[PDB]
C-alpha cells in the first residue's frame, strides 16, 4: 500500500524523505506468471494455507520416498541436511513459516522420517566415518579494498602483540575500537552481499567508512594524538562487541 | 605537485584514499593562452613581480583617472566602492597581496587618493542624500528542500514562542540545536554556490542533512522521547553558535 495508497493518505509510513516504501501490509497474491503485475489479484489466506496444505504433502512425500530408497541403499539411517536462509521463511515467502509447522507436524506423525537437531545427531550416532573435508562453499579491481584489508590486519597483529601487557585504559579502548572497525570491513555482506534491496553501493560504502575509521584510529594511536571524543563517537556508532579484546589478535597460530 | 610527482613520493600528501589532490606547491606560471597545459613554463617569481608592479600602477592611473573625472563632475570626493572575494587575493591569484600592498603604497603616494575604510566615511561625511535602496544583490524543481524550509521555519517559530519560559535545560539544548540545523542548511553556499571544486552534491547533501538533524530533534522534543546521546552528537559536530538562545525566534517583527 506504500506504493498504491494515495500521498496524502500514505506519507508518515513511507520514507520522512516522501519516497515510497514497502509498508509490510500487502493485498495481492502472485496471480500468475504474468509480467503484468496490475493484473494481480487480491490476496486469500484460505487458498494459501490451502497451498502450504499441499506443498507440505509435497515435500513429506518427497523426503519419505528419498529416506526409503538411502535407507535401502546405506544399511543406516540417513540425516538429510537441508539448511535455509531464514528470511526465506516468512519473508519473501509470507507463508513460510505456516509451511514450516505443517511439514513438522506431517514429519510427526510420519511412520519413515524424524524430526533431529544436529546435536542429537552427534550424541547419537555411532558409526561415522573420519574424513577430510576438500576446500569449499555454497557458493555465489576493486583491489584499493584488499590492500587496506592486507595492511589493516598486520598493523591490528603488530600493535595488538606490542601493546600485549599494557595497563592503559586509553590504548585498550582504541585497540579494542579497532578490531571492531576490522571486524566490520570484513563482512560478506558488504562484498558478495545477500543484500536484498542492497546494491553495491551502501556496501563499498560500508567497507570503506569501517576502513576510514580504523585508519584514523591508527593515526591517533601511533603518534601519541588519541583523540577521546571521536573514539567515543566510534564506539557509541559502531558499539557491536562491547566485551571484545584486542588480545584475541595477538595469539599464536597455525 | 601532487599531479605531477611519482605516486610513491607523493602519497601521504595527498588524500588517504590515493586520489590526486592539490598541494600548495606548485611551480608553472600562466605562461600563454594554450589549451595545452603540458606546455607550461617553471614559475620565475622575480618576473611576477614585475607584472604586479604594472598591474599596481595600471589599476592606481585607472583609479586617479576616474578620481579626478569625478571630482570635476561632482563637486564633492567621490569614493569608490571596491568589493572582492578575500580568496581571489593570494589563493585563485597567488601574487594577489603582493598586488594589495603595492597598491595600498601607490595610493599612499598618490596626490589625488586617499585609501579609506567604511567607518571613516561614516564618521566624515557631511552632506549625504536621504533615500531608499532598490531590492537588489550583486547577483549570480528542487523544492523538496523549500517546503522543509518553510516548514521548519514555522515549526521553529511556534516552539521558540511555546517553550519561552521554559526552564529546562535538556529542552533548551534541543532548541538551540534545531535552530542551528536550520541556519546551517540555510548556508548560501549549498544552493547557489561559490563553491570552488563543490560541485552540486556536497551542497545538497549538505541541505538535507542538516534538514534531517532537524527533524529528528522536533520529533523527540515533540513526543518526549529526546535521544540525549544523539543530541549530544549533534551538539559536537554541528558545534557553530555555543551561545546560541533557542528565544531569538520568538521576536516580534514587522
Amino acid at each position: 500500500i506504500g506504493f498504491d495508497r494515495e500521498m496524502e493518505y500514505i506519507k508518515d509510513y513511507i520514507d520522512p524523505s516522501g519516497v515510497r516504501i514497502n509498508t509490510g501490509i500487502k493485498y495481492h497474491r502472485i496471480t500468475s506468471k504474468s509480467l503484468d503485475a496490475s493484473q494481480k489479484e487480491y490476496y486469500d489466506i484460505d487458498l494459501a494455507m490451502e497451498a502450504v496444505e499441499e506443498h507440505a504433502r509435497d515435500f513429506l512425500h518427497k523426503k519419505e520416498s528419498q529416506a526409503r530408497r538411502l535407507m535401502d541403499i546405506m544399511g543406516v539411517e540417513p540425516v538429510i541436511v537441508a539448511p535455509f536462509d531464514a528470511e526465506l521463511f516468512g519473508h519473501w515467502w509470507f507463508e513460510g513459516v505456516f509451511f514450516l509447522k505443517r511439514f513438522f507436524e506431517l514429519v510427526n506423525e510420519s511412520k519413515d522420517l524424524k524430526l533431529v537437531t544436529a546435536s542429537e545427531v552427534i550424541d547419537t550416532l555411532e558409526e561415522v566415518q573420519i574424513a577430510t573435508p576438500a576446500d569449499s562453499s555454497w557458493g555465489a579491481t576493486n583491489d584499493w579494498i584488499y590492500r587496506h584489508l592486507h595492511e589493516m590486519i598486520e598493523r591490528m597483529i603488530d600493535l595488538s602483540k606490542k601493546y600485549y601487557n599494557s595497563s592503559d585504559p586509553l590504548v585498550e579502548r582504541v585497540l579494542n575500537q579497532m578490531l571492531r572497525e576490522l571486524f566490520l570491513a570484513q563482512s560478506s555482506d558488504w562484498a558478495f552481499i545477500m543484500t536484498t534491496r542492497t546494491s553495491v553501493q551502501y556496501a563499498e560504502n560500508r567497507t570503506k567508512l569501517h576502513i576510514k575509521r580504523f585508519l584514523n584510529l591508527y593515526d591517533q594511536l601511533v603518534s601519541g594524538r588519541i583523540d577521546e571524543e571521536m573514539l567515543r563517537y566510534y564506539e557509541w556508532t559502531d558499539a557491536i562487541f562491547p566485551e571484545i579484546n584486542f588480545r584475541v589478535m595477538a595469539r599464536d597460530v597455525i
